[PDB]
């Protein structure tokens, strides 16, 4: 189809912008330029166009992150994990956190969610293999286990900037990053 | 002095048992046998008085910890990380993440989560550097990095958990721990 996807689209610009709160099947008809009643038609609900306009962006994220020219596999791994927060990137890392927070409320969200972190890990251990295979990286543990446990820590090390913690500095965050990437790989 | 500190230990008992949500100074009167009037001369309200009983239970389930006696600090670390489950220490953890979701909704739980947290450091900067001259340690980094991003990991794990991802199982955890304790100290 077209007339879906062209607001499929539109859906994506309000996402990326204004985030979720302003994905209404109103406003979306509004920049898709069509009918309200055009967009009920696709769609089966505002939520379900709301995590179809996620997922979709998220593979967005991650296939423009396939065309970076990386120096190494370290640095490769390091903007998956999101640790390096290059501008073209940032919303759409925003859409990411403003979905882990809905993931509560709004089932179709929390399924889309479900599916980007099985992806972002999925990439990561293939970031890992790789680099293992070409001699970048050592082979100290199973690939599955050191991504499972970069995810945790770079989502973790988040969660702890977000108390206002005390002596904890959020320009360690490269830092404290690096070094773990280093103790499981290098 | 001691009518605060009968209503305080009253506040605790609840608190373990059952949870923020049943401390209302009309329970904690009763089961402190005392009057609701009693109640509100010693603190100031019932956010209060759950703040401060969390601090005194959490002080109470450090005193615990340092009951169970260890061979080493590497499986001292692995009592300090939560990473061992034992059956006495479970409603302490249990109050400690139910502290976690209320700091965004009360002041006073939010100041005292930090303060635990910020004692919670204290303790893992202190039994990584007791191993650390023990002979056990090396000392690749500094021990407050390290126990920052002991904390990072662990709550970056149990975060993870938490979505029921596909293909991540909550067997692991003593796991992933035990190798981020070695990746880092050992």
């Amino acid at each position: 189809d077209q007339r879906r996807e062209m607001i499929l689209q539109a859906a994506m610009q309000i996402a990326l912008a204004e985030g979720f709160t302003a994905m209404t099947v109103r406003r979306i008809a509004t920049e898709a330029q069509t009918s309200t009643g055009q967009v009920h038609h696709h769609f089966s609900s505002a939520s379900h166009l709301k995590a179809e306009a996620f997922l979709k962006l998220m593979e967005q994220l991650d296939e423009i992150e396939q065309t970076l020219q990386t120096t190494s596999q370290f640095q490769r791994l390091f903007i998956l994990l999101g640790a390096e927060n290059i501008d073209r990137l940032q919303p759409y890392l925003r859409l990411w956190n403003e979905a882990e927070l809905l993931i509560e409320q709004d089932i179709e969200i929390q399924k889309a969610y479900n599916l980007a972190m099985q992806s972002w890990h999925q990439a990561i251990v293939q970031s890992i293999e790789c680099g293992q295979k070409e001699g970048e990286f050592k082979n100290r543990s199973n690939s599955t286990d050191i991504a499972w446990r970069l995810i945790a820590f770079v989502c973790g090390l988040e969660g702890i900037y977000k108390l206002g913690l005390q002596g904890l500095a959020e320009e360690d965050f490269k830092r404290h990053t690096e070094a773990i990437i280093r103790l499981e790989l290098l």
